[PDB]
């Protein structure tokens, strides 16, 4: 027999993702760059891989979209919410949205959306919010350069899968 797991997470340490639109702001390149390096934050501190998929179904499926966009979470148009993603778990579980009436950045104008991808990803694994205000998790969104994670964040997603090669 098994019982239901103690706490919501991944029962697998490969997971996938699919960029399955993308916003008007970036380059298909910049917005690629910008998930790659917001997966490698928590593969870098856990036993987690992130593989990448072009076409099909994908553990962690990434949009951009507006207003009511297929669930119950509508966005609302610019301000307000900016994304947000699913605990994980089958289906919409894992998912990650972005609220294409937002001006995504590679940069500190508008919302960075490596940064905010990180974040969610965080919800994708996982995590809720955090009361550090120095948390990646905190639930207010703040942007210097040199991303380094947040000791909070870390014991956070250390204590779901455990931290993997701890000098890699
Ligand atoms: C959609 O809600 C979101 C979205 C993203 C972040 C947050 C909250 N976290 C921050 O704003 C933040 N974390 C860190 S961790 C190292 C630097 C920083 C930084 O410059 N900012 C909330
Ligand atoms: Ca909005
Ligand atoms: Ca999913
Ligand atoms: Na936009
Ligand atoms: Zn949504
Ligand atoms: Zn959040």
């Amino acid at each position: 027999y098994n019982v239901f797991p103690r706490t919501l997470k991944w029962s697998k340490m490969n997971l996938t993702y699919r960029i399955v639109n993308y916003t008007p702001d970036m380059t298909h390149s910049e917005v690629e760059k910008a998930f790659k390096k917001a997966f490698k934050v928590w593969s870098d501190v856990t036993p987690l891989n992130f593989t990448r998929l072009h076409d099909g179904i994908a553990d962690i499926m990434i949009s951009f979209g507006i207003k009511e966009h297929g669930d119950f979470y509508p966005f609302d148009g610019p301000s307000g919410l900016l994304a947000h993603a699913f605990p994980p778990g089958p289906n919409y579980g894992g998912d990650a949205h972005f609220d294409d009436d937002e001006t995504w950045t590679s940069s500190s104008k508008g919302y960075n959306l490596f940064l905010v991808a990180a974040h969610e990803f965080g919800h994708s694994l996982g995590l809720d919010h955090s009361k550090d205000p120095g948390a990646l998790m905190f639930p207010i969104y703040t942007y210097k350069s040199h991303f380094m994670l947040p000791d909070d964040d870390v014991q956070g997603i250390q204590s779901l899968y455990g931290p993997g090669d701890e000098d890699p």
